[PDB]
């Protein structure tokens, strides 16, 4: 049983990541700072393993789902997609850091 | 959803700390380490959080289940419940150990 | 293991209830319809039992969230709550069902 | 969310399908049952989907562990393997029902 609870404790604190971005992105209320957060929750999520990669690609597709419901463009979420994936690969995610952003984010 | 994900994320670490009790009880095949596995397996779930704990109960009353079918004597069983209990609770579980066990267990 | 993934079971059919009634909600891009689909979605979800009304509550509290995020009124999201509250107890979500919704939903 | 939480209730309804095949074993204490209900687990479970597949699989070798652990003869243990895999694959697990199990199982 070793493996299936591994890989579903990896998704649900890749979940866990993933919300924890959103949560941050809130409380930072930081202009510019939509994709750090983006690549920030993804990269944070694919380290915890394939469990994490498959819960980022799922709730990332899932907000972007909503972010367009409430009038996000087209072109905006290819760009968010960008971060998201650029951080789920593993690259840093401080490449989208916004100048002055609290060192806790 | 944090608290959602991380409860699961609790139930399903606490699931690998039991299974990986059973796994390093079959290796150590170390006669006389019973007790200790179960109050071992039932502390590490425990120690996660509320999710481990409910993750615990479960796995123990489904071991129980199991040796009972296999032939497992109702009084061990008893003394099995209170070993699993003392873990549970936070308790030292060493208080079981076998002097001699390998100290990777 | 049988209550153990029943709720576990009854959670994830509860989430998915819930999503459901977000994807039909967006899709039936019906104005004043909210209402019904917030109380559907509890509804479902605590249709399923125990773990559903869980899954529920847990993602109401994160619906209220993200909405209040992207600028919702502090008095649609006291009778958002009470529209949850009243599927998520058993009680019909037709009650807030607009007239001239069609019946797929 | 719908595939993500799709593939979570999946694997727990696969999960709880497995052990209600163990359950009925133990309840009709039947000469010559083992594999048809290793086979119907695993039948029931793949029947959920992708996710009751993988369920399945993961169980059968935790089942076939532990049954190893109690003392099981290898051909008997390939011949189980034999059963899950017939299941699993969707054939008919009554190939291996035993006369005169009562058709509640």
């Amino acid at each position: 049983m070793r493996s299936f609870f591994s890989f579903l404790g990896e998704a649900f604190d890749g979940a866990r990541d993933m919300w924890r971005a959103y949560s941050d992105m809130r409380e930072a209320n930081y202009i510019g700072s939509d994709k750090y957060f983006h690549a920030r929750g993804n990269y944070d999520a694919a380290k915890r393993g394939p469990g994490g990669v498959w819960a980022a690609e799922a709730i990332s597709d899932a907000r972007e789902n909503i972010q367009r419901f409430f009038g996000h463009g087209a072109e905006d979420s290819l760009a968010d997609q960008a971060a998201n994936e650029w951080g789920r690969s593993g690259k840093d995610p401080n490449h989208f850091r916004p100048a002055g952003l609290p060192e806790k984010y």
